[PDB]
RNA sequence: GGGGUAUCGCCAAGCGGUAAGGCACCGGAUUCUGAUUCCGGAGGUCGAGGUUCGAAUCCUCGUACCCCAGCCA
């Protein structure tokens, strides 16, 4: 439950409604985002629990803002996360003809008027934050003349900033929404649904709360930024002959630290390459998210866990990876992987390997377990090795023992290194029989895999209030490793998440794993304190 | 000017009855993942009043922060 789950069991006992019917209404103009995961959550889950119903809008009053691409993934993530919308996918170009018909209610009633004021002119007539608007010159034609010059304009007999229709408010409302907000302006662009039939389009507010009201939306749901703009929402329902008037509620958006939502900062962090694409594993997109291998599931109960409401908030990306890291620490299967390889040779082991039976989960024997080759010359993460140092480090020491995974208790005895005292080779002894820790990957079967090391983009938990967001990204958000991980892996398939023993929870794609090069991404580490 | 919001570190409940819940942090028990799991702790109701037996909840004066001056959504 929160405030908006609250406001609709109180209709539905005053008996107000009798069902309830939300939706969820992106414009085409960029990919779905964890804040748009909210937002889902919010408004299907909603019609869900309440056996109701959610229709999927697309917001496309701007041809020159949004792109047929985006359509068709915003689909795909909506689907993904689990969610299925009411009827046939919806479209604001869909009531085109009907919001043109409503243009000319409000204007034969004498609510709205061609105004002539340049767009420099129409902020200027409109006064501040403080100061009180002025009418226009032209706000009081006829609507004979009115009604002439809109049909003019979407003729296309006016030139784009040359003239847009206006509703007559009140321009001196302290509500600066309410000071003749434009209706219709023109823009001689192609729209990606209906062609080049209209020369002339519907602004938000004006589509808004005429769609709601077609599809009979009973509650919209949006941000707090609409908060105002619910006034203009409420306008235009009253003054035309429209049978339902669905009720706006505000709840506030998701921000996440360390990351930045807004689509136009992460359509730039894409157009200018800073990342691949909007699927990228470091950019919170749906996509992303996905490709950096988390569930679905996850990001369903990390919207369910953040709450809603009115307050400005801003979740650590530690909540993010809880989130995931409880799905992923029940579901995945453990495997072993050494990103930074150095070479241990027990001198001490003879003949070609041998194989032992490792679990496919520690505290899930029912997943079965499998068979992994061993030998003389296994692979180690660098970090487990370490020639000197105090009594907490509990791996490998230059006089100690260590139990390989699900093997042997190797015991190092010497060591060498290059040039640049670099180790190279790490001389131990295998325990004939013996099957702190360590994991391992043995150097003849081991399949040379790529791990993506991902980090936070930004190194600033608020990039977006830095100067140039851009300067302020993370270097090492994304560590490209080479190393090597158990021939099991050879049988990775993209959509399968393993957890590498002791570093973190991979899953393969990132768009590039060939035959060859499995390459994969580490989706999130454990807890290492 | 107008619209909103103020509960530990971050989120967020109890809506007149006396500080949930998740995440973060800090300790202890197990574990061939320093993980998991498991117990234990630290910290909070913007300020100043009023009402009340009692207020986080109602009333008020402050103050702080957010949004609004796109022919963007
Ligand atoms: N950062 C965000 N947090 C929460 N909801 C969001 C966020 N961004 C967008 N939305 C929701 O997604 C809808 C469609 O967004 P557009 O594509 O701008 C909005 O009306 C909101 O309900």
């Amino acid at each position: 439950t929160n405030f908006i789950r609250q406001i609709i069991d109180e209709d539905l006992a005053s008996g107000k409604h009798t069902t309830v019917h939300t939706r969820f209404p992106p414009e085409p103009n960029g990919y779905l985002h964890i804040g748009h995961a909210k937002s889902i959550c919010l408004n299907f889950g909603i019609a869900q629990d309440y056996k109701g119903q959610c229709n999927l809008r697309f917001d496309d009053t701007n041809p020159v803002k949004e792109d047929i691409e985006y359509v068709e993934s915003i689909k795909n993530d909506v689907e993904w996360l689990g969610f299925h919308w009411s009827g046939n996918v919806r479209y604001s170009s869909d009531y085109f003809d009907q919001l043109h018909a409503y243009a000319i209610e409000l204007i034969n009633k004498g609510l709205a008027y061609v105004d002539e004021l340049t767009p420099e002119q129409i902020r200027e007539y409109r006064g501040t934050l403080t100061q009180p608007g002025k009418n226009s010159p032209y706000r009081d034609r006829s609507v004979e003349e009115n009604l002439a010059l809109f049909e003019k304009m979407r003729a296309g007999g006016f030139e784009e900033g040359k003239a847009c229709l206006r509703a007559k408010i009140d321009m001196a409302s302290p509500f600066i929404v309410m000071r003749d907000p434009v209706l219709y302006r023109i823009k001689f662009a192609e729209h990606h649904q209906t062609g080049n039939k209209w020369c002339i389009y519907p602004m938000y507010d004006f589509t808004h709360c005429i769609s709601d009201a077609l599809e009979g939306i009973t509650h919209s749901l949006c941000t707090l930024e609409f908060q105002d703009n619910r006034r203009l929402y409420d306008w235009v329902l009253d003054n035309i002959t429209i049978p339902v008037h669905p009720r706006q509620y505000e709840f506030s958006r998701l921000n996440l630290e360390y990351t930045v939502m807004s689509k136009r900062k992460l359509n730039l962090l894409v157009t200018d390459k800073h990342v691949e694409g909007w699927d990228d594993p470091r950019m919170p997109t749906i996509s992303g998210l996905r490709r950096r291998g988390y569930t679905a599931a996850s990001i369903r109960e990390f919207c369910k866990r953040i709450g809603v409401t009115k307050q400005d908030n801003t979740i650590e990306m530690a909540s993010l990876e809880s989130c995931i890291r409880e799905d992923l620490n029940e579901n995945a299967p453990r495997a072993m992987a050494v990103i930074d390889p150095v070479k241990l040779v027990i001198e001490n082991y003879q003949g070609e390997g041998e194989m032992v039976t490792m679990p496919n989960h520690p505290n899930k024997p029912e997943m079965g377990s499998r068979q992994v080759p061993f030998s003389g010359e296994i692979w180690i993460d660098r970090a487990d090795f370490r020639e000197e140092a105090n009594k907490q480090y509990k791996r490998l020491v230059l006089g100690k023992e260590v139990r390989l995974r699900n093997a042997y208790v190797i015991k190092a005895e010497r060591v060498e290194k290059d040039a640049e005292g670099n180790i190279t080779t790490i001389f131990c002894t295998y325990d004939a029989d013996t099957l702190g820790v360590i994991h391992w990957v043995s150097a003849a079967h081991a399949l040379p895999v790529e791990i993506r090391l991902y980090d936070r983009l930004f190194s600033v938990p608020n990039p977006g209030a830095a100067d140039d967001f851009l300067s302020v990204i993370n270097p090492e958000s994304l560590v490209i490793k080479q190393g090597f991980a158990e021939p099991s892996l050879k049988d990775a398939v993209a959509g399968k998440a393993f957890q590498f023993e002791r570093e973190g929870y991979f899953c393969l794609d990132s768009r590039h794993s060939t035959a060859e090069k499995p390459v994969f991404n580490r989706t999130v580490g454990l807890r290492d304190t």
